[PDB]
């Protein structure tokens, strides 16, 4: 059955409930973004009313198959009025097609919902920007201070500058990296511009990549591996045996591999700055774990909260432990008696 962070009131709304069935009351299902945890249980036998993103309803048609006379995709920053009520989409600045959804409900109330999200400054320039929130229903992965990590920019420029000094050294290093999911295209898009290669990959994640409207991406990926000096793998691979492995496979062209894996937050975040990170080496293949984020830090959702001035706070992550919601539920009573609202 739907749990209640999962239902918008005053409507016949839900967001990410696909698992539980045909909900009682749902008239429209929105969909924030594409990953598993969020879309679990959609299929061509889906029967009702999909709300999403045009790149959300994309993969929605291409790798799950819904037919498209239930996608109902909405463009950004435009308001629109689905089933009687106004809602606006918002970028979410988390994967592609990600959104975030505010519902201007029948009685006056304003309701956020974020998805899942990055905060940033940039945010504060939106449609948010026009009018009050009473309700934030909020992405809460990393909400404690222990969780930091660098800007995308800072960990794009370290990737870069590694692969592209490890290649120059050594011309026949191939470079791999790891992928389980969308998002984080920019760690294997900007290594393989610097080494002035395509990125080759699986059939299947070719299919993905081509659903996400990005400009020019004909001229950045490819299927052919043997054109191709920087591979994507699926994330299991990436270790010691599934590189050696995969290395056999390349026909001597390779006597090297240099491997990133894109974690989320790490521990090692607690000591190490980005500048200073180093690999784990076996023989001729050394792995990269690099802090490249889609969800805000503690500092970032700080930050943004702060600016809105929410009402009431309702957390759609780390919600099962008492513990968790305890600890939650003290850092936004901070906030609040810190700004004044
Ligand atoms: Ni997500």
């Amino acid at each position: 059955t739907c749990p209640f962070y999962k239902k918008i009131p005053g409507t016949g709304f839900t967001v990410d409930a696909f698992q539980y069935g045909v909900v009682e009351g749902c008239t429209a299902y929105f969909l924030t973004h594409f990953h598993s945890d969020h879309y679990a249980g959609l299929s061509k036998h889906f029967t009702f009313p999909v709300y999403c993103s045009e790149i959300t309803g994309n993969l929605l048609k291409n790798k799950l198959h819904v037919q498209e006379q239930y996608i109902h995709p909405l463009p950004l920053d435009t308001e629109c009025i689905v089933n009687g009520v106004k809602v606006v989409l918002l970028d979410a600045n988390h994967c592609p097609g990600a959104v975030m959804i505010l519902f201007y409900l029948p009685n006056g109330t304003v309701i956020l919902h974020t998805g899942d999200f990055r905060a940033d400054p940039s945010m504060e320039r939106s449609l948010l920007a026009d009018q009050k929130v009473h309700m934030l229903y909020l992405d809460t992965t990393y909400c404690s201070p222990e969780y930091t990590f660098p800007s995308q920019q800072e960990v794009i420029r370290f990737a870069i500058n590694t692969a592209f000094e490890a290649v120059t050294l050594n011309p026949h290093a191939l470079v791999v990296c790891g992928t389980y999911s969308i998002g984080k295209e920019k760690v294997f898009l900007a290594i393989a511009d610097v080494l002035g290669s395509k990125v080759g990959m699986s059939q299947e994640k070719y299919k993905t990549l081509q659903c996400l409207n990005i400009p020019e991406i004909n001229s950045l990926i490819t299927t052919d591996m043997c054109s191709s000096l920087v591979h994507l793998l699926p994330m299991m691979q990436i270790n010691f045996k599934g590189l050696q492995s995969h290395l056999k496979k390349c026909g001597g062209k390779y006597n090297q591999i240099l491997a990133f894996r894109p974690t989320g937050w790490t521990h090692s975040n607690k000591f190490t700055r980005i500048a200073d990170v180093i690999p784990q080496t076996k023989g001729n293949i050394s792995i990269y774990g690099i802090p490249y984020s889609e969800h805000s830090s503690y500092l970032e959702m700080k930050r943004f909260v702060q600016w809105l001035k929410p009402q009431k706070i309702i957390p759609t992550v780390n919600v099962g432990t008492w513990k968790s919601r305890s600890t939650m539920e003290k850092y936004f009573r901070e906030w609040k008696l810190e700004a004044g609202y």
